[PDB]
């Protein structure tokens, strides 16, 4: 008897923790310590889907006493309209209903045109310089912040200014630096309302304004920009990242790819289902249980916290047959969880999908002798960052 720890070694860079998946072979749900509470780990694919469609279970903690947060996580929260239990119903419910509309076909089908070019254009300058070259810095963060920029109207040269702003935030362990680099989103955003409701184009914040004959505060509108900057590039980042190493390490399906770029929503899929980073805490959605919910032979109580690993379940191969192996050529593989699911279910998950198939159509037709120029053991991610990451990824080509 020895209570399992959160977070779990990992001896690779990738992939799910040993010890998480010794759980998942035991059964769906244990009982985990962690840096802060104790809390249910549930990491089967059937018992996560399931628990992240109970409304019982929130991201809200409705406990008289919270356990202390990190400033990081207390932002992500806030963000999520999560920091109250008691007006989380209302306004959760309004968040999602202002912002699902601004992700329309009509404006998707235009960005995914941009996103083409601006692709083609990033290679083409890759491709003619010399290496080593950092392809984190030249491809990985240049595409989803463009993407930003371009959902916020705002010139390409801002992301230069509000980059690292996401990582800055969400930095658990400097309380002191997450608050400052917040501030800085909260100053740079009520900018951009006050210059919106003068100066409106075809982007989110001019909608936001035009709202219901504008009944939103200029508080609220820039509330909901905060989450589209903060949440709406950082991890599409890390997935161009965990994607270039994953087709990286398999050269056969790489080859596949690069050969037919039809290939590349499968292969988008895959990345997405597989692509797990360092100590994996990312790949944990985080929840409190609101009522007594059943798991299994266990007894979720009210107050509890829960860890559903939708990293160890989109491993899980009770929901896909050899779990841990990369193919894109699954047929009719499930629905990975990495988006999530249910009442929280990503809200730009259709864009980050047109992102990554838009790059991985194109990557290694474009470059085929792309491949690291250092070990992949000395790639490090960022387990201090809620969205964790690599700093860099040198490539030759
Ligand atoms: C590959 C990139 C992405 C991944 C892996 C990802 C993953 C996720 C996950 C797992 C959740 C659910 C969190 C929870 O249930 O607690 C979520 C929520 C969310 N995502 Fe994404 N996301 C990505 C990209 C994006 C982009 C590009 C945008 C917008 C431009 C975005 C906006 C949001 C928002 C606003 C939420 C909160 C939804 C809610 O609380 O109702 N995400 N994302
Ligand atoms: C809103 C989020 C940025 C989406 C989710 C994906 C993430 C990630 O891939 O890093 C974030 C990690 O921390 C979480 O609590 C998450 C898992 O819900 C995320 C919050």
């Amino acid at each position: 008897t020895d209570l399992p720890r959160l977070p779990f070694d990992n001896p690779d860079i990738m992939g799910i923790a040993p010890q998480m998946l010794a759980l998942q072979k035991e059964g769906p749900i244990a009982r985990v310590g962690t840096a802060g509470e104790d809390a249910w780990l549930v990491t089967r694919y059937d018992e996560v889907r399931t628990l992240l469609a109970d409304r019982r279970l929130r991201l809200s903690n409705p406990n008289p006493q919270p356990s202390a947060k990190s400033a990081a996580r207390a932002f992500m929260v806030a963000l999520m309209a999560g920091d109250d239990h008691e007006t989380e119903p209302a306004r959760h419910a309004q968040m999602r209903s202002l912002l699902i509309p601004r992700f329309s076909t009509r404006r998707l089908r235009l960005m995914k045109t941009r996103i083409e070019h601006h692709v083609d254009e990033l290679l083409d300058q890759l491709a003619a310089s010399a290496p080593p070259v950092d392809l984190h810095r030249v491809l990985s963060f240049r595409l989803p912040t463009m993407v930003v920029c371009d959902l916020l109207g705002v010139p390409l040269a801002d992301r230069e200014r509000f980059g690292q702003w996401a990582r800055g935030t969400f930095d658990q362990s400097d309380n002191e630096h997450s608050a400052n680099t917040f501030q800085q989103v909260v100053d740079y955003m009520l900018e951009l309302v006050a210059r919106k409701r003068v100066e409106p184009g075809d982007d989110i914040l001019s909608e936001l304004i035009a709202e219901k004959d504008g009944a939103l505060s200029d508080a609220d509108i820039a509330h909901l920009g905060n989450a589209v900057l903060l949440l709406g590039y950082e991890t599409t980042i890390v997935r161009i990242d965990l994607g270039t190493l994953l087709l990286l390490r398999n050269p056969v399906q790489r080859a596949q790819l690069a050969e037919d770029p039809g290939l590349a929503p499968a292969a988008v899929e895959e990345i997405l289902r597989l692509g797990v980073g360092g100590k994996g805490s990312n790949a944990l959605i985080p929840r409190y249980a609101h009522g007594d919910i059943t798991v299994g032979e266990t007894v979720i109580r009210t107050g509890d916290a829960v860890m559903l690993a939708i990293g160890a379940a989109n491993y899980d191969d009770r929901a896909f047959p050899d779990g841990g192996l990369f193919d894109l050529t699954r047929v009719r593989p499930r629905s990975h969880l990495a988006f999530g699911h249910g009442a929280r279910h990503c809200i730009g998950r259709t864009l980050a999908r047109i992102e990554l198939t838009a790059v991985f159509e194109r990557l290694f037709r474009r470059l085929p002798d792309l491949r690291l120029a250092v070990p992949e053991e000395s790639l490090r991610w960022q387990e201090h960052r809620i969205t964790g990451g690599f700093d860099e990824i040198p490539v030759t080509f």
